[PDB]
C-alpha cells in the first residue's frame, strides 16, 4: 500500500496532531511553509478524480478538520488548502491528502 | 456584497459551465493554467475558516463538481485544487471558492 495507508494502519509511526474514526491529520515531513500538516482520510481513496459522490461528506471533513487544525496551530494570518490529483497535480503518495500551508504568504500562481 | 455574491445573484455576468441548487462553477478571468476555472457555493460563505460544521457537505460538494468539471475538461494528466483563507492565503474575493487548474506541470511549493 501507499506510505499513507501505512500510517492509517499504524505500519509506519507518524506524529499525528488529529484523529477521528474518518480521519487523520500530522504535519508533512517536507514543509513548504512555516505550518504544513495533511488531513487524509482513513478511508482508501486512491485520488481525489476516484471519489464517489458519497465521498462529499468525507471530503467536507477533510476540509473542516483543516480549519480547525489551523486555527489550532494560530494561522489567524490565514493558509491556504491544497489537493493533487495525477502527475500533472504533484501527486506523489496515492491516497488523498488535502495540504494546509500558512505563517507566510502565499504566492500566485499556486504553483 | 463581493464579485461572486453578484454572480451568484445574477448582477455580473458570467459564463457558467456548472450549475445546480448548491453551486455555480465558472472559468477564471485570470487564468493561471491552461485550464483554471472555480467553483464556488450559492450560500454565503466568506472565507473557509468561518465555514460551520453542518457545511461539510457542501464543501465536498464543491470538491466533487470540481473534479466532474475537471474530467469534462480533459484534465486526464492531473489537476491541483486550492483554496485561500485571508491575507496569507491571498484571498482576494472573500466568498468561499475552489480552484481547479491544469493543462500543465503543477510545480511545489503551491505558492
Ligand atoms: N511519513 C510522512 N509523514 C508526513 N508527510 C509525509 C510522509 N511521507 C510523505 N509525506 C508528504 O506527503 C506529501 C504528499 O503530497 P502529494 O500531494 O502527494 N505530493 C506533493 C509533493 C510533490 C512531490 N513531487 C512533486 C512534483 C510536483 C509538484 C508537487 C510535488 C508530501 O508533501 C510529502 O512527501
Ligand atoms: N468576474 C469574475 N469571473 C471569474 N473569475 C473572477 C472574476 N472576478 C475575479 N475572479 C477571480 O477570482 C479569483 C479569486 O480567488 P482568491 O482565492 O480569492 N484570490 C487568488 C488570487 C490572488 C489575488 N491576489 C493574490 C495575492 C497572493 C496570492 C494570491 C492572490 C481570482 O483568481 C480572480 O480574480
Amino acid at each position: 500500500d501507499t506510505i499513507f495507508g501505512k500510517i492509517i494502519r499504524k505500519e509506519i509511526p507518524a506524529k499525528i496532531i488529529f484523529e477521528d474514526d474518518r480521519c487523520l491529520a500530522f504535519h508533512d515531513i517536507s514543509p513548504q511553509a512555516p505550518t504544513h500538516f495533511l488531513v487524509i482520510p482513513k478511508k482508501h481513496i486512491s485520488q481525489i478524480s476516484v471519489a464517489e459522490d458519497d465521498d462529499e461528506s468525507l471530503l467536507g471533513h477533510l476540509m473542516i478538520v483543516g480549519k480547525k487544525c489551523a486555527a489550532d496551530l494560530g494561522l489567524n494570518k490565514g493558509y491556504r488548502m491544497v489537493v493533487n490529483e495525477g502527475s500533472d497535480g504533484g501527486q506523489s503518495v496515492y491516497h488523498v491528502n488535502l495540504h494546509v500551508l500558512g505563517g507566510r504568504q502565499m504566492h500566485w500562481p499556486p504553483g
